[PDB]
């Protein structure tokens, strides 16, 4: 067996936009993402799937069922977010000089929170309180995340921006968003601190800036291709993180961290180890050096330094890189860039999404963070698109083993949260990518236990990979799978 | 949910030759099958795999572990056989006219059993008693089968016969075997009646005669190609069944049945329904009409009539047939005649063994037997070769559902026994075909729970296909599998 | 045997941007498409492959070898374009009210032509003359096409437009481009008419407008997503075609047609026949009714323009695969998993093999397309493109024979089809996809620029030299066996 | 370019039983193989496919058409056999001590030949003359082979032997067959020497003995499993070859060789080179050392037989794929998943594509086999068979060019190789597998008996007419791309 520390918790992560809608009464039309996936032109271009989130798994109405299943599964931790748009669906009075590059301080006090109070949707707040109380009643430790991608439409009209029009609400391109995000975060902590165990400001800010402004074929808002604007967005979201951290801490003593999108950077040949380090700097260290050490672009900002208590590690697969004349490049045919339901250039099985099986990468990522910063971590996402459940039992057990391995090496990792408890709306890809331990019938909103859920219940209830399921710490056999 | 009657039992079947050996001390070199798979010429011809049963899962030594796992899995029934060769490894004194075609009576009484007693291996008998006592102590209902293919070498030297030499011990071609089988069966019931709940005389006599003397590419002993001798073997094994039934009943009041190899015969087109009936007559009814009604080839034998209390239905897949000028033919590309790890001509997934997914066939077979004979049934075998466990969760739930369906239609089916609890020696194919709910590491003899075992535990402990696993009553998705 | 009329020609089609560059001194850096595929942001987004056209098959320098192989293969017809950008690399003097929606007339006279002649690149002109004279010396009948997608940069900066900046050169969004295209076409006809047998104004305007402004994941310039701007570009390209036809006719008596991208629209179920007609209207008839019958929609009204009516002598049918459509509450939709929307090197939802590009094998659609055009307009046709992405040459022998058979079938039904031009003689630069998609009868080694005959080229030679699908290769009129192929 | 010597010939090989029947009046029901494939028990066991040779490509009636296509394809050599059973359908008079292990001499003189002539079927003889004269009229050099597996039923009843009854005609288990084969070969030479350029005594004796008595799942007659009887049959077939060589030489001055089934033995790891040598000894050298050097094992002793020594003028190299071997405690073993032991239409354990028959693409092995024979014996060779089961023709263009290149390489290294004969010109009856395995350059429609040129036939014509792999097809000297193929 592989036994975990008595305090280690197994659980799951999910997001508001992806899971909440589906039950009549749950509809939240007020985000950039809602508008984006309903857009006629985006649909015709195939940038979005045509599936709509209001036809979703219905966590808003059915949360008690989700929680019942999580409890039966032996889970002891959950990470979810509140949707900003639900709490503040209408524009807030403008506060503050918008032309200033840096946002070093956002003053938040009791009076200001009471004023914000008057703009908040009370029905939304009460409902979230009901969801989280039910969550806590199952013995679930609660990590509350403030943001998992959708912005209020009054902060970002993504179609205007796609069209090249920067005169409207411009999302992460505007310091007004940084300012309001800080206040929103403080406001939520102020309202929910009694229920929350730990906080995250944000989920994967690198993906928001990266796919929003560079990887435009991904169909992420606002899909405006610009290196310069991707930089500006990332700069703003970093400041937003720091200002949200200060805002939360003005109102709570609880740990505040951040959740980030990771890949394990692997050398194509033994001559590519420098390329790996350059990739890690460019995709990981530059960001965390900003919010932990205050290092940014080359100065030190005291308002950025030390704004992090813990690191949420999301991990799915690797990225293979090679050294280049001018620098380095990532290679197609490995990691996230494989054919769906096939095999990578290394002969490793790929998921319904075309992502390569590579659990060793998780050990790489956890130990590298630990060695650099010595901040404790949760694995906040790890899972696989696999409606049939062919690969998931292996994917699950193998990655859990790599976590045990990281802890064995000295890394302080305090939980593993699978993505996800149930199938949900996979962004521009729609419902066809199914990540759940539980299968969703979208017609009836019924949840079914895929065999991996029975496997995870084994792990969670025992706090270990048991002797009986240890064989799943291996690669899915490729011979019976599609090539 | 699909709930079964309170008296219905879920369990498993296994065979002595396939599971017993593997632990030092368990070796049984005294069968036709042992000699057959060790034969240098058979190995060079590829008729046998080259794997040897003494390197097996080791039920002989490890039975307590098998039973522990079965109990944890919620199983309540088991069907196993004693190996004839273990109990009588040495030739018995010749009794009886060998030239007579019919064996209508075998006189067995107390004195004769006491005499046989003096030739029996006491160590083997005591060991089986230990295995079965442990089995009963887990709350397992016990179906004891007398025969599952290997014969004592002193009754059958299969290499001599393969070579065309009929002067030696000739197995089912000799009425001496019919005579000794009747006595052996009576002897075992006499020794074990206190432990046994129900009896089977034989496992799949049609396969012994069919592959032994016609389907010679299967590498089954003695591999002598002869329509005439296949008929003679089948004639003898039928009489053997009847004489074993009388012999058991001379010593016990408990139910005595037989286990038979079934296929669901399906019409290629709607013009082939006559072909189906001809196939069913030729492969099923002729045999059961002999041992139930005494009808044989065209007379009635009173010594054959009514020799059956129950029917063991083994079922894996269908056979597609078409009408022919001269009669009917079976079609390649369906049922058992598909490519391994692929798809049939109907687009249905095939197993590691090349067998087509067709659970509806089981409903067909159970209801047809019920309607003809009105004898109660157990599903004595059903399973799939699937080391990876990709298809098994679906195979398991789908077939269990078809049993529920048969019962719903009025058929008296009293249990479902999966083939098998753990991986074992798949005859001429060796160890590579893995049918277990539990995976065997043959190096250490350790057993692991494949996810289907967790699924089966759900079914068995609840006496139902539960709401949560009901989605597995479907065909494995073929898109992610090999074509 | 399937024998063709004695006058029928077998040949090939090729485009300037895709095949010219690759030999020393052949580079043409002056187009929208050149800038588009070199753009750092386009490359990082994966909109373009990273492959560059200047590393291509080298027709500019190696044309004699291309033509040697075409002659050896028994080909008797070719359709190529001149690249506008090579002839006019620098801007011409502003002539004309850019605010006017319609361009009903473009006056071109001999004096105007002689002025234009002062701005034309003479080396480029002379080189094209050398290429075309060699072509004609092989006994190849010559269809000269004026345009096959790239525009001079001075007429379109696609990066600016991608960024949503409409103050610069805007390509088909500007009537200036319409005006200049007319003059350009008249000019090329004026200079080359002695070498040309028939003219086409343009290749697949519907793709330029459709992928440029709607199908933006395709990585075609300017990649600005706008239904309204797609409509505007299509409106301009239609009037450009008409003005180019009048311009060519002012200087030549020869036939002037257009080449258009076709799909065979097929009903998912027997209840989807209406859906097909609606798709045919929306993707085909609306365009050809504008340039043949003068019928068109301007803003929100349905009018006849006398300046558009009758501007077409022949139709170039480009055809690769079908589109499967189904009827919807609000209209019709096309279905993934058939036609061009399949997995690469696999099988469609109908069990038909797909190409290296994920396009479904459906030769029957060529019969559908040819006979439908014939019955509507009764204008003669050439099949101006038909071919398959297939480096290994597994499917091409079947693809070629089967589609050629379908043209024999169309003629048999009464359709006036005068030739079949395979895409392409050799591998070339497949737009945003780069070099990996190989459509050639001849394989190109891009390192040495050497050409190799795939077995389909030997098959094609059998067809062309005999003017028939011979008895000996007739079995290739069938679907490539799927069992040995990837699924 | 890979150019061959001016004297080198490209051609094909074909067998009587596999190609002759299919036309009215061509049936030969009088062989062991005919009875074997019609046998009800063999059919029900799946030992044989159920396909029947009398439904075959019809060379007996259509030979002129076969030869027309071979001439069109530029072929200059052919190797065929006469079927023994057609010439002597009824038993001959018993001559000779059947209990003697060795047959050191078979006296044949002109008087004996004239007596044999009284029993020969004259219609069959005249028909073969007609076939062979037509063959020679195409400029085809003629290798006549005496035997390619089927024996007259009066010499072998394979069902009896399958049943373990050795009292009837026992085929290669009886010296009577050795004795009669010698007379038969002398006889055919006597009758046909004016038409023949070179002779082979037999095709692949090692397969006859090996699959007949050991590899019994292959469904080859008599399918009686016995190491000892396999040894006995191989011993007899060896002496039959020697006696047939002396018999032919008594009547002809022409070269007399033998055709043998080859595999290239390859080491799994660098520690398996000894294993290869042992496999080469056991599967190849032991046989050829008997008939060239007279070295052999009788019962349990190693002797030189003067009556076996030097009975060979040339070696026919048949080659399809490799065998991968590894060293074992007790010796060596060959490995599944490489060579002929792969899944059909898939990839081997080495990632190389497999044929319709599950045979791995390994042209390098032909170089290995040719040079090894050359270095051991210094006898000239023809590649007498090489080809692939491939109905679709996906892999054959690569298979053909690559193996032909390997023969060019062998000659380059000094090996005297005088021709390459593809198996086969057209599809035919593949033994126990039936018609489904298609090896032809030409595809056969078995309903009409029409022949079609697969693209590989056009490729082969390029090679044969030029006497070279030309520059234009040189890219086919490569492995078929696996990505678009089934795995
Ligand atoms: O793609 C799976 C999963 N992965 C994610 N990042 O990699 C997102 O956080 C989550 O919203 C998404 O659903
Ligand atoms: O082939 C699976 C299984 N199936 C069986 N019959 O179909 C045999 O009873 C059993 O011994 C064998 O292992
Ligand atoms: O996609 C192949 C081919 N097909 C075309 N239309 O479909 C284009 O005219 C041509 O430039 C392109 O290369
Ligand atoms: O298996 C193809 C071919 N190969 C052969 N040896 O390998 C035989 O001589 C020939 O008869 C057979 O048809």
């Amino acid at each position: 067996m592989y036994s975990f520390p008595n305090s280690f918790r197994f659980g799951w992560s999910q997001a508001g936009f992806q899971s909440e809608m589906g039950t009549p009464g749950s509809e939240d039309p007020n985000t950039d993402w809602y508008k984006w996936v309903h857009d006629p032109e985006n649909m015709a271009a195939g940038l979005v799937s045509g599936d709509l989130p209001e036809n979703g798994p219905g966590y808003w109405g059915n949360y008690k069922t989700f929680h019942d299943n999580a409890q039966k599964m032996g889970l002891k931790i959950a990470r979810l977010n509140v949707e900003w748009s639900r709490i503040f669906p209408n524009p807030l009075p403008r506060p503050f000089d918008e032309s200033k590059q840096d946002v070093t301080e956002v003053e938040i006090n009791e009076n200001e929170l009471k004023r914000l109070d008057e703009y908040a949707n009370k029905d939304a707040l009460n409902h979230y309180r009901e969801i989280f109380k039910d969550l806590k009643s199952r013995g679930l430790y609660f990590i509350l995340n403030m943001y998992h991608w959708p912005l209020p439409l009054w902060l970002h009209d993504p179609i205007r921006v796609r069209r090249g029009d920067f005169t409207g609400p411009s999302g992460w391109l505007s310091t007004r968003t940084v300012y309001e995000f800080a206040r929103f975060s403080a406001y939520i902590a102020w309202k929910f601190d009694d229920l929350v165990d730990e906080y995250s400001t944000m989920n994967e800010p690198n993906v928001v800036g990266g796919l929003g402004y560079v990887g435009v074929k991904s169909g992420f808002p606002p899909g405006y291709l610009s290196f310069e604007l991707s930089r500006r967005a990332m700069y703003n979201i970093i400041q937003a993180h720091a200002r949200a951290y200060d805002g939360i801490k003005s109102v709570s003593k609880k740990p505040v961290g951040i959740i980030y999108a990771n890949s394990s950077f692997q050398p194509l040949t033994d001559k590519d180890m420098e390329a790996v380090e350059m990739a890690e700097n460019d995709n990981r260290w530059w960001f965390f050096d900003a919010i932990i050490r205050g290092e940014i672009t080359k100065i030190v900002r005291d308002d950025l330094k030390g704004r992090l208590d813990w690191i949420g590690v999301n991990y799915y697969t690797r990225t293979v890189v090679k050294r280049t004349e001018k620098g380095y490049v990532s290679l197609g045919g490995y990691g996230h860039g494989c054919e769906r339901n096939s095999v990578s250039l290394a002969g490793l099985p790929t998921s319904d999404f075309g992502w390569e099986f590579f659990p060793e990468g998780l050990y790489d990522v956890l130990t590298k963070y630990w060695n650099r910063y010595h901040l404790y971590m949760y694995v906040t996402e790890n899972g696989i698109a696999d409606d049939a459940d062919y690969q998931r039992p292996y994917y699950l057990v193998s990655h859990v083993y790599q976590v045990h391995r990281a802890i064995n090496s000295g890394a302080d990792v305090r939980g593993y949260l699978h993505w996800s408890l149930a199938d949900n709306y996979e962004w521009a890809s729609g419902f066809s990518m199914r990540f759940g331990l539980l299968k969703v019938d979208y017609n009836t909103k019924r949840l079914y236990w895929r065999p991996s859920a029975l496997v995870y219940r084994e792990i969670a209830t025992n706090g270990a990979i048991t002797d009986e399921i240890e064989h799943l710490n291996s690669v899915p056999p490729v011979k019976p799978l599609r090539h």
